[PDB]
């Protein structure tokens, strides 16, 4: 099941319409170009690996900063159109692309850097950050990565609509007469699988019942296998009193260079961006009162569709309130 | 059990508050007066029985049509205070209150014309109606009865937040960890009681699907035992496409005297009641197009509560799709 | 009586009363707390649930380690209640016992007993009756949960809740409502409102003098203690102005040998579906700062599973007095 | 190609989601129950093989109808859900569930009928007709097929805006410095791309500057292999006047009954349903008057990502001007907005 959805994973990646989607985030371009070029000390006459580089503009922007050399690994046919960027802007000296798999291609050389764009949803969707770690093997010893860090943020919020929203599509199995015919049956496994989908969007702040809880992957330090099963701890003190309908995750990336430590920030409290934020939603709410705890764990399990199965088990401490659900980040649900 | 259910009703309706709240009802009270005053003919110089007359108005109504005697009969302690509401109004020589149930006591005379105000939620709650049919038994020959007539209306209405208010107050019982407790096991059973309760309030009439079904009772020829068991049929032909959400039910009685005609409406394109309008929610809705048939069967079955044991059975035609529900009419949700 | 207790059980016969009294976190949430904080009261015990509803405690009570729980319920409810063991795989420990508890049979004696017996002003429903007469199947060292009730009574100044009644009746002072003179009735209607206890909140700067307490310790009173409860009272008036009346509230003490958890009902706590009752005098009475008020409230038990309330005050500096009588089975709920 | 394809496609068609999306279709849910029960002299005591099942849906009407026995065909994990309903419907003694595809499974009795729901974008997207036709292995010498029919409705359409779209969104190339990158030599490339996409959505039937021109598959005749490349040539008389973009497609369905024949259509002249409409815009506009005639073909060469590409010659015969396209359909932009 792995080789399929890779397959169809490069596939959708070798599309121009996807790479100017991605473009048009000005988030996301202009936070990057800013962390490049304001840390111009750490590309000047430097090495550069950029890891899935797509049509490219990560390299350019460190060509732009003084690199005297970026090795540009794409896997998806999107590789061509960036060496024809790199034609039309005669930088052919400077950029090198090498078409494959990061794994797999080989570089002439170790780098100074390693720069590149791996977040999905909830930073690790696609799973590409696997591919990221992997690509230390080329860093010098002392060298840096650009993302260097990542910041996943969960905490809990109140939603019911949404969670009327997916309860009334998944009781569409609660009919016993749909056209003369009984589904009801089906309703639970129904509830199941439409509670399985994170619902990706944007929301008000004021949904959130406590402060986030934040869980810190070190980029420089983190392995290839971490990323396997990621466990996640959280206590969180409650602010206000109602219905936790789920949690909700967002992230951070910070880029920490010699001259300045750059954060893109995808927070509610931030501008929009393509990757919005990710919501969880409990099949049943959990009650709770201002200054209870709510503590348990979310458990990511790395799965063969470049996705991750969720596991959030989450209990109210003082009524011993207790909620476990699962999740497929394969099969989102773009509310927005 | 049906004796303590009618020593309830009867406290019940032993509080002043109670006929104070229905006199302050102007629609009944102005219609009753406008139907007995401009039939005066129908009650000068006649015999008059008032069934369950509470503080007596309709009987002083009718000593204003100038009613040579009226027996005003009152089961309830209210009764006392109907006689001293005949002293202080110096009508002792023409209305004599008889206390006790209209189905025990003797009156000494036959009356010509029998008034009452008999009608409940749905017109038919408190089963006051066989005891007005009842009362038929001191009725002459050529006797008449205020009202005469009982229209019952049936409209298929459409009301999404209604149904999700009380889904959603069902929806407590589906939690798998109420205080650590799983609650989930009753959920069916609470969703039957939510949806067992008419609604009564009021709405607006954009809400309904198809023209009102009409069932007609017939006070002067109706016998008690008719209203045993009632079978009101019915084939709405649908207007608007859209969710059925359940039935609509209102009252009108008509008061069909010698000169006039004169109608008591509690229809929602009336100015509203203390009897207001019921709704039956079905715990399915049922999907109908405009054009298509939604029939079936509302069946009234006489319990020992002094109310009926309500079952509706509807089904769209063209689809099969049915939906059976049962309802309770002594627990009743005050919509407000 | 009968009439009273067939309608009572019929009322806590349905699953929106227990949500209700469920929902209500200060009432389950500090039944909890009591229950789990103290669970050397329990851990291996026998335990006696005194009307169980729908069986909440009882799962506290094996939630804090009980060996056998005797939950014994008089409503339909019981049913339910068994349906929520099977359903929490605890039919080895917990054992539903339809019925009520003065004819049932239990084959042990308990370590302790549970229960939720309080209704408004902590009597109402008579219920504590049935508490204390489950003390024949208590172990001469058994517990009680809730352990002890203080009732307290206080003072107050409501010009505007006064001045209600006397609006409301005054409905009745009109010659002419339709042509009738209605006037006659007014006094019975003025006394019929004074009659009801009036359940809301309000705010403790109505309170004019320091509450006085009464003391019913479930471990040492009798059933027969219940039936007649004389409260003296001497209030030290803490302002000046006139006294409406008497306002009610409640405290019930779980003494545990942990610690001892307290359940409170006062007007300085949150708001419970207990509310405060507010006993009004026919006639206020002037009390300067420093005054004493003092009288008594009799409460007699009734044959509705209520108490007539007998309340003479007077101000001891001037000898105004003011003597009511109200009847708690005909409470007016007043709170919106 | 065609094992990720195939994985994909049953993975997304074991999902109650988008069987109940299917189902909330009104039309495609209505015309089937209707089609069956209207010709319930077909499905009284007969034998019923059901193609593609789903969660069951047309073999419930089909036992609605009276059928003997139904035997409901489906490769997803839906399947498992089918039995499921038909337990809880109590019918297991006259549906049988046979989880697998219709081409590897064995079916141990000859049936009367076939029925399915094969349709897809262009009545031909997902290749399911193929699967349907195999099925008639199966069918008794006198069987019958529900549908009976399939109309592919091509017609020539003016949308002046949906045309200039293609280049106002590749036009986010054609910058000379994008954060200081000159992208545009990549600008040629992204037009290319957006104009393989067919476009699904609905239109105004006013932008439709001709009758359309049908193609009709009979199910009860077709072969298999006939849907592997499908050349519908056509030949439109223009009218109105006005530049053409491009080709609008939509299909009907009929089931042809011994009672009588019920049509389940998706034109643009009909209530919307989930199979939309599908454009396919010219590589260059082509100017017609009415009255002229816009001729040429439309080849459907089925691919193995169980789609088709579409090769689309056209021209104006009064004028000689030409245009043609070659668009992949198993990529479709979902416009409806
Ligand atoms: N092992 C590999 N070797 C070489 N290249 C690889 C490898 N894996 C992947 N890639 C390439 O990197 C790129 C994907 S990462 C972009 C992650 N942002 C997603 C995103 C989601 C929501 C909002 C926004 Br806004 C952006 C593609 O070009 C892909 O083909
Ligand atoms: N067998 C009997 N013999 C003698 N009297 C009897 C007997 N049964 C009953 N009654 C008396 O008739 C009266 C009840 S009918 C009023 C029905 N409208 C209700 C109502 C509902 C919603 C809105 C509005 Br606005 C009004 C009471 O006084 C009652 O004590
Ligand atoms: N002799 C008996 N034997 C067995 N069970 C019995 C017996 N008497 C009663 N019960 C059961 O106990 C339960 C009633 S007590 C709830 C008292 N809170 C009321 C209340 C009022 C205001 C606010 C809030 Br908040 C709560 C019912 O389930 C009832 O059926
Ligand atoms: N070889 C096979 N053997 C057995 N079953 C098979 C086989 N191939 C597929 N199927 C099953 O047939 C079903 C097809 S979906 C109905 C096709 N309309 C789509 C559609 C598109 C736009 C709008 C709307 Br409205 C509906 C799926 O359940 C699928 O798993």
């Amino acid at each position: 099941t792995e080789e399929s959805s890779a397959v169809q994973y490069f596939q959708f990646y070798g599309y121009l319409s996807q790479q100017q989607n991605m473009m048009q985030d000005y988030v996301r371009t202009g936070t990057y170009q800013r962390a490049i070029l304001q840390n111009h000390t750490d590309f000047k006459d430097k090495i550069v690996l950029d890891v899935g580089c797509g049509s490219g503009i990560l390299s350019f922007f460190a060509a732009q900063a003084g690199a005297r050399k970026i090795y540009a690994v794409e896997a998806s046919t999107m590789a061509q159109h960036a060496e024809v960027l790199v034609k039309s802007n005669n930088l052919t000296d400077r950029i090198v692309v090498i078409p494959g798999k990061v794994e797999e291609v080989s570089l002439p050389e170790q780098v100074d850097i390693i720069i590149s764009e791996p977040m999905g949803y909830m930073l690790f969707n696609e799973r590409m950050l696997e591919s990221y770690l992997h690509a230390k093997k080329y860093l010098k010893p002392s060298g840096n990565m650009f993302p260097t860090i990542g910041d996943v943020h969960l905490a809990p919020f109140t939603d019911e609509q949404l969670y009327m929203e997916q309860f009334t599509k998944a009781n569409f199995w609660y009919q016993p007469s749909f056209h003369g015919v009984d589904l009801s049956a089906l309703r639970g496994a129904a509830v199941d699988e439409y509670f399985r989908q994170p619902v990706v969007d944007t929301f008000d702040i004021r949904i959130l019942m406590a402060k986030s809880v934040k869980y810190t992957v070190n980029f420089l330090e983190a392995k290839e296998g971490d990323l396997h099963r990621i466990e996640i701890p959280f206590k969180f003190h409650m602010l206000h009193s109602g219905l936790v309908h789920g949690l909700a995750f967002w992230f951070d990336v910070a880029f920490i260079g010699s001259i300045m430590t750059v954060w893109l920030s995808t927070a509610p409290t931030e501008p929009l961006t393509h990757w919005y934020q990710v919501r969880c939603l409990f099949q049943s709410p959990l009650f709770a009162k201002a200054g209870d705890t709510l503590s348990g764990t979310c458990l990511l399990i790395a799965n063969k569709r470049q996705s991750y199965d969720i596991s959030i088990v989450a209990q109210v401490d003082q009524t011993g309130s207790k909620s476990s659900n699962l999740l497929d980040l394969k099969n989102p649900f773009f509310r927005y």
